[PDB]
C-alpha cells in the first residue's frame, strides 16, 4: 500500500546540479527506508524513517538526500555532476509491518545524463 511518484532529472553539463524528487503516498507509517538506486542495481543514497542518511562512496559530498515530511517527498540533490553519474535513477521505499510482512516499491526510473 505505498505509491511512488518520481520527478526531476534531465541533462546537465559536468559540474552541474539537479534535483530528483520521489513522492510517497499511502502507508507511510510502515516505510522504514527510502532511497535512490542506479544501474547491478546499486545504492546511491538512502534515508531511514528517523532521518539517518547513507551515501555511496562514489557520491558522498556531492549528493545530498533529504525529506520534506510535510509532503512525504524525498529529494536527491545532485551536484558536481560527473559523466559517470549518467544513469536511470530509481526511487525505492521499503516497508516492514508488525506482522513481519515486508514490501518493496520502486518508482519508474528517472534519467540523468551528464555530458558536454
Amino acid at each position: 500500500q505505498v505509491q511512488l511518484q518520481e520527478s526531476g532529472g534531465g541533462l546537465v553539463q559536468p559540474g552541474g546540479s539537479l534535483r530528483l524528487s520521489c513522492a510517497a503516498s499511502g502507508s507511510i507509517s510502515s516505510i522504514t527506508t527510502m532511497g535512490w538506486y542506479r544501474q547491478g542495481r546499486e545504492l546511491v543514497a538512502l534515508i531511514n524513517s528517523v532521518g539517518d542518511t547513507t551515501y555511496a562512496g562514489s557520491v558522498k559530498g556531492r549528493f545530498t538526500i533529504s525529506r520534506d515530511n510535510a509532503k512525504n517527498t524525498v529529494y536527491l540533490e545532485m551536484s558536481s555532476l560527473k559523466p559517470e553519474d549518467t544513469a536511470v535513477y530509481y526511487c525505492n521505499a521499503f516497508m516492514s509491518t508488525n506482522s513481519g510482512r515486508t514490501g518493496s516499491f520502486w518508482g519508474q526510473g528517472t534519467q540523468v545524463t551528464v555530458s558536454s
